[PDB]
């Protein structure tokens, strides 16, 4: 199966907004976190079969400082501190990814901002099967 893109507009967001300010996003918009601890973006992600999947965030970080996020799958912490390092400009969009085990059906995937400047700007979450890799 082709990778599935979970667009910004389809997320459940908390202390974050959907905006269009910085060029280079895809689809209708991207998420801009409030500049505070604890904002999050959450998607309901389908897994056709149980197994290992790549979860890739397309993101921008126009500050020099890492904007780490806590990644949970169904509330389970799979990455306590996932790095979202500077991309240099707010219009430069890079990828940051992890491999995680998902269950057949829905998986609740959340990225929560750890530090006080909030999370990176997030364009989408891209999900594809990565059975060759093992979390
Ligand atoms: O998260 C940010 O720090 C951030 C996200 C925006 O997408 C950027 O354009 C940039 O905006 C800042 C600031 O947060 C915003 O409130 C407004 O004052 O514009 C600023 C800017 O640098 O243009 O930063
Ligand atoms: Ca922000």
């Amino acid at each position: 199966a082709s990778p599935v893109i979970y667009q910004a507009e389809d997320a459940i967001i908390y202390n974050a907004i959907l905006e269009t300010v910085n060029a280079g996003y895809t689809g209708s918009c991207y998420v801009n976190y409030h500049n505070e601890v604890g904002g999050y973006i959450e998607w309901n992600v389908n897994a056709p079969s149980s197994g290992s999947y790549a979860l890739i965030f397309r993101y921008a970080n126009g500050t020099t400082a890492n904007r780490p996020m806590r990644i949970t799958v169904n509330g389970n912490i799979v990455k306590p501190s996932m790095d979202f390092v500077s991309t240099g400009a707010w219009t430069t969009w890079n990828e940051a990814g992890i491999v995680a085990n998902l269950n057949q059906g829905n998986n609740v995937i959340r990225a929560t901002a750890i530090a006080s400047d909030g999370g990176p700007n997030v364009d989408y979450l891209k999900v594809f099967s990565a059975n060759a890799f093992q979390p």
